[PDB]
DNA sequence: CAAGGGGACTCCCCCTT
DNA sequence: AAGGGGGAGTCCCCTTG
């Protein structure tokens, strides 16, 4: 069971909006912000220990997207951290919360993955033999590190909360368990992000449909795209936009013509959503609504 | 026109449309067409040498947008072409006229553009002193190098075609006047593309105006452009769209709504143009009519 | 391949406060 | 400067023939 001390996620990463940036770009780009922030009401990622009250430390670092949790490439920057992307902070025995308001993702160049993979592998495991390491030993660790670069996704790394619970000593040498955040992904990496509608045209068709709409988006590639309109409600009626990847114009804009409602001789206007889809995918815009007006 | 022999430009280049390539991206990457090209009937840059029949030798080379024509940093490649970026060409006795269908534009790096401009002033006044150079003008010829790299723009060029009349030894030894064919703007280059208009939602209105139009565009900066809607009569009638830069959606979209037109209380619809202008400077869309109509 | 095109990776900037 | 953002270089790739 849960019984024993554990660690808890209170307020987990924006899965979506944040930039990691290169080594160029500058240290003070702004923190990665919790899944609830908004423009003034800023909120960070935030883990408290459960089932305990007093001195504790907790480390935040990067780890890959993949299930079998191995160290990221990526290095977390801040004003907590390490060297080697750990950031360390200490709850005191009352608030046993800690906020991470701070955290930058730096992005590693594919020139220096490598090396700089190495080097977290070394530090990891020459605590493992803290006099030395063999030739043998380090072979074998650059062939990890190879085999690493060859799946690893840049784009997308998840927090790991190693928390440690103070002993009398004064050490923080008692683990807990180490809780895993939701994946992250770089906004700024190629596409697959929050499909927006900015405006449409129009919001308003007869059931016929062909009704031509000009519909203003973020990106959005012609191959992967679809304009998909649904009740949820009514066991899922579900139809789509009348476009060629022409009428996709310079991937923020489409022109498409709308389709049929399923039921024509509707006695009055019936109110559907409309959606961006990925058919590739499976992703979705934020829904906005349409009226299906009835015949002359 | 003077009365010895002279060449002319039958067919200019295109002043717009064609991608300056770098080294890494290949050089096969399609050819400098003529002002005159379609995606059918095709057009190359064509050059005639008048008030002469014989055998002759026509090269064309790039020069700067500056008045005063220096050799560019950039160079041409093709199936004609030296590695110093001169491409040649010879006309039979008949036949006077040269077209240039393989004229390719190498697109210099920063890292790599005073040792290539060096190499080309080297080669250029190592004529004039055929055995050796000092040392005295290898520093002013790097200096003319260094005051042409701090003004060179490496977004727009110029074919310079040098004509030489081969003479009775075998020698195509004497020369025509050179002939400088109008700028060529590099497409993938910054901004300073050609306004297009590539649909709008609407194309009618009333007469009142306020009639809300989607504009679809190639890329635009919010803050200096502007939608123009004119009568082409001296009279002048202009007046433009209404929108904020909010408006204007990532570059590729204007939602605007339309001005009134002049004179209220036409009793037949009144035809106009719209077309985009950058106020900032003065360049213009290819512009669409738009229909007036009476009120009531 | 020729003849086009489009879209990442690293970096370099600019507006706002 | 802290906390956003878009732009620009050079490159590395896709359409159709």
């Amino acid at each position: 069971t849960a019984d024993g001390p554990y660690l808890v996620i209170v307020e987990q990463p924006k899965q979506r909006g944040f930039r990691f940036r290169y080594g160029c770009e500058g240290p003070s780009h702004g923190g990665l912000p919790g899944a609830s922030s908004e423009k003034g009401r800023k909120t960070y990622p935030t883990v408290k220990i459960c089932n305990y009250e007093g001195p504790a430390k907790i480390e935040v670092d990067l780890v890959t997207h993949s299930d079998p949790p191995r160290a990221h490439a990526h290095s977390l920057v801040g004003k907590q951290c390490s060297e080697l992307g750990i950031c360390a902070v200490s709850v005191g025995p009352k608030d046993m919360t800690a906020q991470f308001n701070n955290l930058g993702v730096l992005h590693v160049t594919k020139k220096n993955m490598m090396g700089t993979m190495i080097q977290k592998l070394q530090r990891q495991r020459l605590r493992s033999r803290p006099q030395g390491l063999t030739e043998a030993e380090q072979r074998e660790l650059e062939q990890e590190a190879k085999e690493l670069k060859k799946v690893m996704d840049l784009s997308i790394v998840r927090l790991r909360f190693s928390a440690f619970l103070r002993a009398s000593d004064g050490s923080f040498s008692l683990p807990l368990k180490p809780v895993i955040s939701q994946p992250i992904h770089d906004s700024k990496s190629p596409g697959a992000s929050n499909l927006k509608i900015s405006r449409m045209d129009k919001t308003a068709g007869s059931v016929r449909g062909g009704d031509e709409v000009y519909l203003l988006c973020d990106k959005v590639q012609k191959d992967d795209i679809e304009v998909r309109f649904y009740e949820d409600d009514e066991n899922g009626w579900q139809a789509f936009g009348d476009f060629s990847p022409t009428d996709v114009h310079k991937q923020y804009a489409i022109v498409f013509r709308t389709p049929p409602y399923h039921k024509m001789k509707i006695e009055r206007p019936v109110t559907v959503f409309l959606q961006l889809k990925r058919k590739r995918g499976g992703d979705v815009s934020d829904s906005k609504q349409f009226t299906y007006y009835p015949l002359v």
